[PDB]
């Protein structure tokens, strides 16, 4: 049934062009397994993988993607836990060594050996993919898997950041970016895990599509010129926590000042090589905790999803054929992401 | 015998002169209590209160000192838990106001209305001090009040920073300014609470007062050029939690980046303004927490003292007059602390 | 304005007679204040209390009760942080020492100076009672005190319960006894809180007003026989944390093999004189723990009656005039206690 | 150079006959590891799976021992992380499934098909054996095989409950029968955590070696008779956290009543069907958490083993030739275990 060859968008030299062509199956490795990806979402870091700019050597040739999820249709002797026809999950963190000492404590994303998918491994831009039996996502059967391609990076990241901030249910959160795609997503687990939410964001349709969502405090970054003291007004002392998943290092910056003392400041973004210059004295004082949060571990994938399987989260996707790929990433550098550009592997 | 004068050294001018006089006894509030102060440590938060160069307005007059210790005279009739003749500790955090959110939590150094010993209310470079019957110290009794006097803002403050590392007994903690007067608690403290301690200091006679005081690796930020590479050289990987006890802002920045991945970095020194700016990317993929820590709460005073009681950790005074006082903050702001000045009252 | 005598259930001799009487104003010492208690709830404590029969003996003549509301009519001249008019609550927990290390450590409820209100202090029974300016519960302005009375021990209560628990949101937690006056306030606290809530109670309308209240799973724990297999197989492998509001020690010895691995199993109700027999076998290889937990401190008292204010927690209280308070005891020993009998002080 | 047969003690019907003989060498599966077993320890635990008694069914034939250390001579294809000629180390849970959602979380130990070795593998009282090659412990080179034989289930056990007690550095924990084979290693590492012991046995030299390893307290509990008030008056208000090490049943029910209140008592020693019958009233009041402690996962296996690599904890051995395991099972089970009967493959 596994086709000898499958279509997918791969790319030779960085920052080259995305050719649509014709690749052998990838084999399933005895630990690894192949899922036949049926959809997949798009993030700024395959455009950092596309780009090769990030310090780490991107595997050459390449076929992008970290967040795909598709059907298993061939698992590897080793496996177990698995069985075919399964909805598996190839998340960023593709496979890591299970040797180290990260890879013990659950930390798994900064294994010395992190296999990153889309990045060091054949990613989530074809029909058929293979990754690790044990990172990969359970998704649950019957899930819609256009729909929980994009919980697979942002949902989970937004959640493991969450659950980073160390917040209790009743605290105030402020998610810098509420309008934006990993904005949403944040705001949606900030609710259904009891926070308060307070987003901070502007521009067309982004305060109404924030209500929409639920939350409940918006705060324009455009209109507004005093966000910090906005957000220490209607908090009432600061945000117990702030999840930086905006792109603007100022914005990051402004950040350490609205959150309340003892609180603390989440860096989820991940912007062109910013600075995060908190008043030393000022932190210090009222011991701010400025923590980053990179992808989710495998409790966290779980519970994202669990989270995603009670219909709590929603991501306005917008499924797009894979063939036109190459012209997704031209509109993404430019900056043409309007929910979430989802991509289809069958068309 | 409370005698309805002392002798302590006052200022009325913020940088003015230091005039050593006679001032009337401060009588005990209904929930303060007095304090025959024996003896005081000094640290730079007393020549940033004279100075009133930090933001909060210093209530003039002004008796300096928050690192005192001495004996209870007069307790107030509210006060319970006290007795008189017991050994108490006026820290620097006087009195908050036990009514608010901070104040609950136990972050009580956040308080709005934190009354800050030697800042806004009459500090311990007096005969005879008074001070909040709750936050006051409980010394121990037969404790040599003199050594005791820099535990009280100096060991608390690293000890609750230490605690804040998020540090389990075993991990590596590094103590940027190792052979500072904060450094030599932390290193105490870090050795007796079980973590394995690297100190980052350098000087004349630091690395051989490191070594005696105990510890395992030293680096010396003199001769050492690439001190990022030394200290993930000697950890194995990155110090599982830093403390940042050093002025110098560049041993803060190049301290987020000898951190182990998940570790963690304590803010406790505050330089004249300065930033930590920290690569936000790298912060991000290696999770790096930077936390900030004020003095610790009535909790970790206890823990603390109960360290210093069991003759764990040992600080290195120099028994000064308090008559001396305006030469030992001449001094001090041209940077002659050499130990740790601990000032006599009778003296 | 304070009239020099009020009405109040005063009794003399333990388990006497209830004597419905006139009684002088408690003064306000000058750490404590006086409060128009409004309205007051009543609880198996009342009764305990009344009886004599717990270790503790109770400061005779008595003026029971612990779940007072009301408003602040004078203050003691040591308070700070509360004004004239504001809406205070009596706890359980008048007023602790706020000097041993359990005070420090915030469980002041160990306090062994801890002066239990209704019990070792003039409850909330009557007109006018005193209490503690610290442990008194800042009720915001504007709440309807009869229907906040509950939440002032009971809420309060199974909120601390609940954060011992030691769950994420998405988890599931079994309350067993969820019907009863414990129950429903804490399946409300748990669905606000995010958790998935699975009560185990039975009787008559029991399941329908846990359905109302919002729960997913309901176990009749009549009908049902094997009410382990039964949460097993709703929960799927064990309750994440289980609360043991019920007063039957067979539902608390139960509920020791229902939980799933890794749990937590908080006990909170407090039958006459139960043994928590659980199979020690079971519970090393699952590593299972059961936490108990009383009432919470300032800080849980805090988020408990935020919780409250944003109507997410609600009581069925059943207002009742304070004359016939020897009545409600008669048929509250007796078992009458339907939903909540809050009493009313100046009917 | 694996040999087709190697020697080891092996049994086919439940409490049967110990046959020492010559038996297959495993293969290792793509995943599994052989290792040249050089020593291995015996506890309780091998005398419950030789006997059968436990509820899981063992797999017959059976060679029995958890407690294995050796070198590894030959890795599976799909192993990485692993060099030859490592020293590695059979725990006690062999290979867990990777795949449900205590693996994920990391409570390996229970996976629903958690393979544990010597109940349901081939264990390690055999020359060669396999061994999965994430849970096996990775035994730094050098160290003396015979002498971390001990660590690998006990040292591991106790240093996990140690950490489950949730203690901070300075408080007090009580090993409830601290000369026995658990109870020394926990001394050793509760020391070595900072903590401060106060170990509870008694016998015959008991609190001679008590003090060798170091501990400062030590309660006869023959001679004392309250061991609650002396435990209780030794530690100034109860253990902040007990080790049910011991084998009384008795003693476990003692321990809930002197760990201090918010204390912690972790549940470890797994005595023939014991019940822990705490006060269900006394246990809420002081709020004492019960908390059961099974064998630590991967992470607290690098921990304990860095502890030891560190020279801080020390087990008495008694190298004993293999030949001799069914003599020592007889004295076993007649209960003549003095140190710890680590077994040698060799002899
Ligand atoms: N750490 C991880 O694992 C991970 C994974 C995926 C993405 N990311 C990061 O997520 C970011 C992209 O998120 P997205 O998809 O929502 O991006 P986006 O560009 O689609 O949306 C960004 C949002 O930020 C808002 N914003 C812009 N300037 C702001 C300011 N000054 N203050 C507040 N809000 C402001 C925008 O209005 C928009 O709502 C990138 O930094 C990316 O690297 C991180
Ligand atoms: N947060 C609080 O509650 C609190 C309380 C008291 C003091 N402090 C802070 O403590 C600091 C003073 O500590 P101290 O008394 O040891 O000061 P100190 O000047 O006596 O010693 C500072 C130490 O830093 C070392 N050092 C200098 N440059 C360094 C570099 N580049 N890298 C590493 N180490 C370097 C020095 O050699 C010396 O050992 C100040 O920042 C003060 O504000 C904070
Ligand atoms: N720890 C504290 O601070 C604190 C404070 C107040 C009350 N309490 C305890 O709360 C309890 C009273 O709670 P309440 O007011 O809801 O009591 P209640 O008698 O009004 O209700 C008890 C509930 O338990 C249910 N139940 C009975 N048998 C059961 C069984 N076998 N399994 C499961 N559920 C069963 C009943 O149907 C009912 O829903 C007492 O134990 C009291 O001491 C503790
Ligand atoms: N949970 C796990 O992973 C795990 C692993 C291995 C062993 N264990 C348990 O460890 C126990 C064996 O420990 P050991 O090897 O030290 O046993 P041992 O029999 O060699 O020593 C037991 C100790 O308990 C002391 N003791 C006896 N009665 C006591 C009492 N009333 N109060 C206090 N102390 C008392 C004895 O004097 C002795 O010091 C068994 O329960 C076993 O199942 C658990
Ligand atoms: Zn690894
Ligand atoms: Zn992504
Ligand atoms: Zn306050
Ligand atoms: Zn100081
Ligand atoms: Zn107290
Ligand atoms: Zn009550
Ligand atoms: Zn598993
Ligand atoms: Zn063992």
């Amino acid at each position: 049934s596994i086709p000898e060859t499958q279509k997918g968008v791969i790319f030779y030299e960085s920052h080259g062009k995305l050719e649509y062509k014709d690749i052998p199956v990838p084999k399933p490795k005895a630990n690894e397994l192949l899922i036949n990806v049926k959809y997949s979402g798009v993030c700024h870091t395959d455009l950092h993988a596309w780009h090769g700019d990030w310090p780490l050597p991107t595997k050459l040739p390449l076929v992008g993607g970290h967040e795909g999820a598709g059907v298993v249709v061939g698992m590897g002797e080793n496996v177990k836990g698995w069985k075919i026809g399964d909805y598996a999950g190839i998340k960023w963190l593709n496979g890591s060594c299970m040797a180290c000492e990260y890879c013990e404590l659950g930390n798994e994303s900064n294994c010395p050996h992190a296999d990153l998918s889309g990045y060091t491994h054949d990613g989530s831009f074809q029909e058929y993919a293979t990754a690790d039996a044990v990172q990969a996502a359970h998704i649950p059967q019957g899930t819609d898997l256009a729909e929980v391609a994009p919980v697979l990076c942002a949902g989970i990241t937004v959640y493991k950041a969450l659950k980073s901030a160390n917040l209790m249910a009743g605290h105030w959160v402020a998610i810098s970016g509420a309008a934006g795609g990993l904005g949403s997503l944040a705001v949606q687990y900030a609710k259904a895990m009891g926070y308060r939410v307070l987003g901070i964001d502007g521009g067309e349709g982004k305060e109404e599509l924030f209500r929409s969502i639920g939350g409940e405090v918006f705060i324009d970054f455009t209109k507004e010129k005093d966000i910090v003291g906005a957000v220490l007004k209607a908090t009432d002392g600061g945000a117990h926590g702030v999840i930086n998943v905006s792109v603007s290092e100022a914005a990051i910056e402004a950040s350490t000042r609205y959150v309340r003392a003892n609180g603390t400041t989440v860096l989820v973004g991940m912007p062109a090589g910013a600075k995060c210059c908190s008043d030393v004295f000022n932190q210090v004082v009222k011991s701010i905790s400025i923590v980053g949060s990179y992808v989710g571990n495998r409790a966290d994938t779980r519970e994202a999803l669990d989270f995603f399987a009670r219909g709590l989260v929603k991501s306005p996707i917008k499924v797009v054929g894979l063939s036109t790929l190459p012209e997704i990433y031209e509109k993404m550098e430019k900056g043409q992401i309007v929910g979430r550009y989802v991509v289809d592997t069958s068309k």
